[PDB]
């Protein structure tokens, strides 16, 4: 479930209350607001109240795949190191991150690409991008490879959590997921933070919020 | 060292230059600016250009500690699982984080405190707080206990990287360090992000930046 003192639980509920009060009126649904607020909570940055975008199917589609014990593929290790394994076992979700794998780094140097792009391709070769939750919280090149695989092959992940932070392709990487949404009738559900802002913590924030939402039947 | 494709590097340098051009004129020293920059990088948030405070001895003191394979205590796992062990082994630094421990979790429930405070205490009961680098990145209560120990007892860490993000005591925890600096002729060097903004991501960014500096001398 989760290990946190009753005090910590009080400090947290005390924060969410302040965050709600401060943010002011917003345009999210109850279920959605919880994810947005959770990001604000993880960063003390209120911009995620505006830059955060939640595909209409994002919550259901994601919580559903979570219960099926679907896999969770992250681009950077930190994201994994932030999830309570105990909470994940309940559903039986397997996690992945080939960013530091031997072959990935070998192909990346050879192909003159990035590790993130190559680990996304590795997860793809094992059919891991299928009906799963892909969390990109650091490498835009990763989120772009997904953009590509979606058009090229049909990869149909359960949910894309594209919140990479960057100054070069971060902005675009997220905009492109929105372009896929425009052209397709039934597009891949997503939760992304538009612009350059994002990061492992933002992603973890989202996962925890989603899990807690699932927990609440 | 650093496993990062030649491509990924050019992406970072392009990022750093963007950060520099955008930031504008600042009041930091060359070496110090690096640390600040690294934070803005990891977050795409330029507020850290104003909220970041670096003690006069924070850089020299912290690097010197690393060189001597000094311990590195963290308040949360997220931070350890974000530092390249390969680089620390060079100086032979040992990484610690008792926030997950059994006794720590226990003592916390009984004392009606937080796992964070109790883990700072356990770390205390090992002489791991002297000439060490204390990296607090999520629990203000951890930084507050550290402050208390600088007062009650004479613990003398080599560097306090106090960047806990929070809403209830974040602002205060960091301020209490500035107080000690005021009342003490010779205080413990710090690198903190004023206000209530912060996070393990910022912590790691600061550490990496430090390590890199260390690697250029
Ligand atoms: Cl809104
Ligand atoms: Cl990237
Ligand atoms: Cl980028
Ligand atoms: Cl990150
Ligand atoms: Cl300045
Ligand atoms: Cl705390
Ligand atoms: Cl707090
Ligand atoms: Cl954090």
């Amino acid at each position: 479930m989760r290990q946190i003192t009753n005090l910590g639980r009080n400090i947290e509920n005390k924060s969410f209350s302040i965050i709600d009060e401060e943010a002011g009126p917003h345009s999210f649904a109850q279920e959605e607001w919880e994810v947005v607020r959770r990001i604000i909570h993880a960063t003390a940055d209120f911009d995620y109240k505006n830059i955060t975008k939640i595909h209409p199917q994002a919550i259901d589609s994601g919580i559903q795949a979570l219960k099926k014990g679907c896999p969770i593929v992250c681009d950077v290790q930190m994201i994994l190191s932030g999830l309570n394994p105990e909470r994940l076992k309940v559903y039986g979700c397997k996690t992945y991150c080939f960013i530091s794998d031997e072959d990935v780094i070998e192909n990346a140097k050879r192909k003159n690409s990035t590790r993130a792009i190559e680990s996304i391709q590795k997860a793809n070769s094992f059919n891991l991008l299928n009906e799963s939750i892909i969390v990109i919280g650091n490498a835009p090149t990763a989120l772009l490879e997904i953009e590509k695989l979606i058009r090229q092959e049909g990869i149909k992940p359960a949910l894309i959590v594209g919140v990479p932070v960057g100054f070069v392709s971060a902005k675009e990487s997220k905009e492109s997921i929105l372009k896929l949404e425009y052209y397709n009738v039934t597009s891949i559900p997503y939760i992304l933070t538009m612009g350059r802002k994002g990061g492992s913590t933002i992603a973890v924030a989202i996962l925890h919020a989603l899990l807690l939402l699932s927990s609440k039947r």
